[PDB]
């Protein structure tokens, strides 16, 4: 009897291969603490990891907030901990624009511009920006030359190459792209930034072994910032214990949008 764990991680970096290269060590560390073998995947979209957890393909998943909320609703998926970025279990959604885009009367001067949002499982990339536009009576699909389903990597690349005017991103991902030399920040600017959102949910299925649940939570939340950072992409530096009600702001946004 060798314990085996199926892991999955959301799109922290622009490609699955970059995500796995940078973030696999925390998963290896976790498995080693348990004496477990493991396997790992990083689906291209935020919805896809939510679906994978819901459909019973994942033992421990690092899901985006809305991905977790959706999976908890559909399948009773449980959040054990929230990831820390720069020491905090929060982040912000962004709408990024071309550097030369006129935005003094944003978004009332933006009708007909090319806007790219992410997949419908993406908290900062889809849910939160849709909630913003709906709060001010804008229907993005009719208001903009609108595209849905892009990755954050695609949005930032398209903005920098002048192929779209506006695209969603998350602050932690944009920071990492700048730091990796993947974005030239002089070619784009932040047009809108959300209020704080709870960070990603380390999640397990409803019927996950209680003893393992407890052990996993303790292993991740006891990590020092230095050790956590040594195992993950730049900026990601630990985990805090979490429960469902920590995701209330996201659940509320999803309700408002139907």
């Amino acid at each position: 009897g060798k314990l085996h764990l199926r892991f999955a991680i959301a799109p922290m970096r622009p490609t699955p291969s970059q995500t796995i290269k940078e973030f696999e060590p925390i998963f290896k560390y976790l498995a080693d603490q348990l004496g477990a073998t493991y396997e790992i995947v990083s689906p291209e979209s935020w919805a896809a990891i939510s679906v994978a957890m819901t459909n019973g393909h994942v033992d421990v998943g690092w899901l985006g907030p809305w991905g977790y909320v959706l999976s908890n609703k559909k399948a009773g998926t449980e959040v054990l901990a929230t990831v820390k970025y720069r020491g905090e279990p929060f982040y912000k959604a962004l709408i990024v624009g071309r550097a030369d885009l006129p935005i003094k009367k944003w978004p009332e001067d933006a009708k007909g511009l090319k806007l790219s949002l992410s997949d419908q499982g993406n908290t900062s990339g889809w849910l939160i920006p849709m909630a913003y536009f709906k709060s001010i009576g804008i229907d993005p699909a009719s208001y903009f030359e609108y595209r849905e389903g892009a990755t954050f990597g695609q949005n930032e690349s398209q903005i920098q190459h002048g192929l779209i005017d506006l695209g969603s991103d998350m602050d932690r991902g944009r920071n990492g792209m700048i730091e990796a030399g993947q974005i030239d920040p002089s070619k784009s600017k932040i047009v809108w930034e959300s209020s704080k959102l709870p960070n990603d949910a380390i999640s397990v299925p409803k019927d996950f072994d209680p003893a393992l649940k407890a052990r996993i939570t303790e292993i991740l939340t006891s990590l020092s910032e230095e050790k956590a950072q040594s195992l993950m992409g730049s900026g990601y530096n630990g985990f805090v214990k979490a429960k469902h009600s920590d995701y209330k702001v996201i659940e509320d946004a999803g309700r408002i949008l139907g």
